[PDB]
This record gives C-alpha cells, sequence and structure tokens, in this order.
C-alpha cells in the first residue's frame, strides 16, 4: 500500500509522503494544512505599517506605502531633510512628508531662501 501512488491527495501541488499507516502533504510555500487545502496569507498579521496597503502572494507580502514612508512594512519614516534643503545655515526639521526650516537671523522663506 504505496497509498501515494494509488492517487495524492495533496492539494496545491503539494508532495504526498507516506508514513506508517497514513500518509502527511509537504506543501510548497504559502499553504498549510493536513492536504495543503490552507492559504496562508501574510497579510493577516496587519504587516504594514503608517496606512499602508497589504499584497499578498503565496509566502510573502508587499506593502505600498503612504508617502513619506518606505521599508518592507511601512516603518520607516524617511528623513526628508537628508538633502539639506534649508540654505543659509538654517535647521532643517524632519516632518511627515516634509520637513520645516528654521531660518537664521536675516534669512526667510520655507527654506530660508529670501533675505
Ligand atoms: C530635500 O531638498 C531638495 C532640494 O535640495 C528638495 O527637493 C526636497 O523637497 C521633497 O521631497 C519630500 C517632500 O516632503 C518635500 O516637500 C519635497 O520638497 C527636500 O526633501
Ligand atoms: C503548515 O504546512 C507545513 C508545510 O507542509 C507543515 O510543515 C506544517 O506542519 C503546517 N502547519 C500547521 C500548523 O499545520
Ligand atoms: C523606500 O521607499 C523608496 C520610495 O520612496 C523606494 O525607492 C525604496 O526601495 C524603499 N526602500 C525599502 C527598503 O523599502
Ligand atoms: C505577519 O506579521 C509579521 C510581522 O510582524 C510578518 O513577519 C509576517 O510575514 C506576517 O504574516
Ligand atoms: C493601498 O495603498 C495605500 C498607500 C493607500 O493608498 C491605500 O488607500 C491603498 O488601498
Ligand atoms: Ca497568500
Ligand atoms: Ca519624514
Amino acid at each position: 500500500i504505496d497509498e501515494c501512488d494509488q492517487g495524492s491527495p495533496c492539494e496545491h501541488n503539494g508532495i504526498c509522503v507516506n508514513t506508517p499507516g497514513s500518509y502527511r502533504c509537504n506543501c510548497s510555500q504559502g499553504f498549510t494544512g493536513p492536504r495543503c487545502e490552507t492559504n496562508i496569507n501574510e497579510c493577516e498579521s496587519h504587516p504594514c505599517q503608517n496606512e499602508g496597503s497589504c499584497l499578498d502572494d503565496p509566502g510573502t507580502f508587499r506593502c505600498v506605502c503612504m508617502p513619506g514612508f518606505t521599508g518592507t512594512q511601512c516603518e520607516i519614516d524617511i528623513d526628508e531633510c537628508q538633502s539639506n534643503p534649508c540654505l543659509n545655515d538654517g535647521t532643517c526639521h524632519d516632518k511627515i512628508n516634509g520637513f520645516k526650516c528654521s531660518c537664521a537671523l536675516g534669512f526667510t522663506g520655507a527654506r530660508c531662501q529670501i533675505n
């Protein structure tokens, strides 16, 4: 009694393996259950942060981030001050999807561009 050779009961192209008196199914990525019938949806753990959208494939997820965020789970608040936008020795303060400049004395404008 091969049991597997009489016809595999595994779904989702899982591999039937004989066990003493029975069988087990070894599933491909993204599936589980005794016969590989359960789809694992990695978005069920709500991995995408900061109002990102979660997209599912077997074995994986992808987050689509709101502006201002990056990383696999949208967990990184991008530092928009990296590019030193505040001119004339201004001080850049990072914001969500933006920055604010505190301008030295004698300068003004969103980026301290005015004198
Ligand atoms: C970094 O400095 C450059 C100019 O040197 C600006 O182009 C960038 O401003 C952009 O991307 C992030 C947005 O939040 C900003 O409003 C936008 O200007 C600045 O990040
Ligand atoms: C999920 O499927 C894998 C792959 O076959 C299996 O090793 C594991 O035991 C399953 N998990 C549960 C909780 O059934
Ligand atoms: C971060 O987001 C930018 C787009 O804003 C993208 O180019 C980059 O690949 C992302 N990095 C990671 C680690 O998700
Ligand atoms: C559930 O959320 C965790 C992160 O917290 C992630 O690692 C899994 O991929 C996801 O299904
Ligand atoms: C998935 O992407 C995110 C960034 C938001 O725009 C959501 O409204 C969308 O459903
Ligand atoms: Ca899935
Ligand atoms: Ca930011």
